[PDB]
């Protein structure tokens, strides 16, 4: 989705991720910037929760409704889930005294290998940016918020100035990156939460490396008692939960060690006083010894496209021009490719704004046609 | 929860799943008519939802922004699903007219081994009661809509009659069971729920056999699209999400073929003119050779229980009674038990109300006391 931002010395520029900003001033050569990705390298783990428990085999006690209290081994230790109620206990077990007894039921809860949901929070001061310059319509810059300057050389074109303030997005406080564990499936993973809603999820968790789990009793649930007996249940597996909460939120990427937002925006201060053209030495190239390679048609952003063959001498310079239907002899091409030049390698393609209406294009004496629609 | 029901020689009982009835008649023994279960064996299905998805390769086709349509071969097919939107094409593509182009992605369904969930319907023509009347506080008798009559012979006690009308529960029509395919982990299954709940399910499912899925796009969601790919995903496991929604909905028992209900009554005519004493022609026990084999204790169900050893001549009458203090000539004992017999083999149980306050219960001479709470 590129916008053009058609001269002075100096530019702002509010990239977002995901957008292309193809800047051209009088005189000078056009190029596209773009904030190519916001990320951050191995971020700090929040939290790990377990998406599908795996419960030991449960043990039961239980004693008589007057004296006797039930006592475990998994009671007064970590990582089991407990319970103990009334067991309506009398004669037919061996419980001489008719009444409501004691038990309890314990089962050693762990999580299953491969079903973890880690979250993973941005530091500012950590948060790398990416602008990546490039000319005609490449060099990399990378930015932090501890280094917001940088000249890029433009091999041949010139040099261009970038100081890009580090406008932080969601506050990355708010932010986390939601990390599944690698199901053998094909299914997401990674999406951008927030932590609010990331830290209030009923399920379990943990913190790095701590060997237990906290709250496994949201992932167990027990039945009614029968004086001796009382069973428990899991619950399954999860996934398929937050795969429903998580819909539609989108997937952010992970590049190995690099966790991406998708959200964020840069605002760039460009300097472009000190880059030059292709060249204008060239010689106009021969009017007549052209071909369409691929004739004038949509940009698709708003502009107009075209190469063209030229099977005569190398490296020239261009003579495109344009006009509109009832004034032929002023030209009314806007060229975003400002100086086209066929090279010897080759390439040559122009692109320009026309006026709405019928439109004569020549480039040199070959001509087409083109009708540049109306505003809409 | 047993219910005691104090002659006449007809009775009108509502029999509830899991509920005992004690009904004494003066004269008469006593007994225990309890609704043991109500069932239908191996019921119709309905449907089979699943609970995991498990998707084949994606293919994807697409074509450009004019003429070319996207087609497969997964397209015409059945058990796939499907989608097409935009794709934003252009020239870094293969696809030189700028603009909006065609997908297709398409991948073929299929549903897990052992993540089915099968709903069984009820046919009250074909469901089974049982009664089961047994002596002093057993036979089985079978009931059906068809045959609602039968005659048992409790022996060496009597016969009793029992004419129990079906009182159909939940409108059969309503009434699903829920049966998961046994997953290894220890978890429930075969809950009871409501017809128009079970049909009302966002999963793929289907009729039984049925080789193809039913609405399988409730499990799979695509991706943004990317010129010539598009992303395809599976929603993972279920069988949280039904689990969750399943919380605290009662299981329902299975014993293979039997599928239980735990709902539902039976308003049973018991008929008792017919039955008669354990045996009167007996002489009343030394009443003095008596010892405690369990003290008076409460019944729990608002009666009092006791058991007692006899060190002398075998089978013979227990002369019990009760006073109460102030009247220590007055009879008190309301006994449960009507006629308590000392035998051969062994028993001699005891049971009887007593009314509130201080009471001496007398088993020949052995005395014992007991304080009777009052009302609460």
């Amino acid at each position: 989705r590129c916008t053009h931002l058609e001269g002075t010395t100096r530019v702002t520029l509010v990239l977002e991720l995901g957008g292309c900003v193809t800047i051209t001033a009088e005189g000078k050569p056009s190029m596209d910037v773009w904030l190519d990705a916001i990320y951050q390298e191995s971020p700090a783990k929040t939290r790990e929760y377990c998406l599908h428990a795996k419960l030991s085999e449960t043990k039961v006690a239980a004693r008589c409704p007057t004296m006797g209290p039930a006592v475990l081994t998994e009671e007064r230790q970590i990582g089991t889930v407990c319970k103990r109620d009334q067991s309506d206990r009398g004669w037919g077990n061996h419980c001489g005294l008719f009444g409501k007894g004691s038990i309890v039921a314990c089962v050693k809860a762990a999580c299953e290998a491969k079903k973890k949901a880690t979250g993973y929070v941005y530091d500012a001061n950590k948060i790398v940016y990416t602008v990546k310059v490039e000319p005609h319509t490449r060099k990399t810059a990378t930015f932090t918020v501890s280094s917001e300057k940088t000249i890029l050389t433009l091999g041949e074109y010139g040099d261009v100035s970038l100081l890009c303030r580090v406008a932080s997005g969601v506050d990355l406080a708010q932010t986390i990156i939601l990390e599944l564990d690698k199901t053998a499936e094909h299914l997401p993973t990674a999406w951008q939460v927030h932590r609010d809603w990331f830290n209030d999820l009923a399920l379990p968790w943990k913190h790095d490396g701590n060997p237990h789990w906290n709250n496994a009793e949201r992932l167990v649930e027990f039945g009614a008692p029968h004086a001796v007996k009382m069973d428990v249940y899991n619950l399954g597996d999860q996934t398929g939960v937050l795969l429903r909460a998580l819909a539609g939120v989108p997937v952010a990427h992970i590049e190995g060690n690099k966790y991406h937002l998708k959200s964020g925006h840069v605002t760039c201060e460009v300097g472009l006083e000190k880059l030059k053209m292709k060249g204008l030495t060239y010689t106009m190239c021969d009017k007549s010894k052209f071909a369409w390679k691929r004739t004038p048609t949509d940009s698709g952003h708003d502009t107009v496209v075209m190469e063209v063959t030229f099977s005569g001498s190398k490296p020239c310079r261009i003579p495109v021009r344009a006009v509109a239907h009832g004034s032929p002899d002023v030209n009314v091409a806007m060229l975003i490719t400002p100086n086209p030049t066929i090279e010897n390698d080759g390439g040559g393609f122009i692109e320009m704004q026309l006026p709405p209406g019928d439109n004569i294009i020549y480039v040199g004496e070959l001509s087409h046609q083109w009708f540049q629609t109306g505003s809409s």
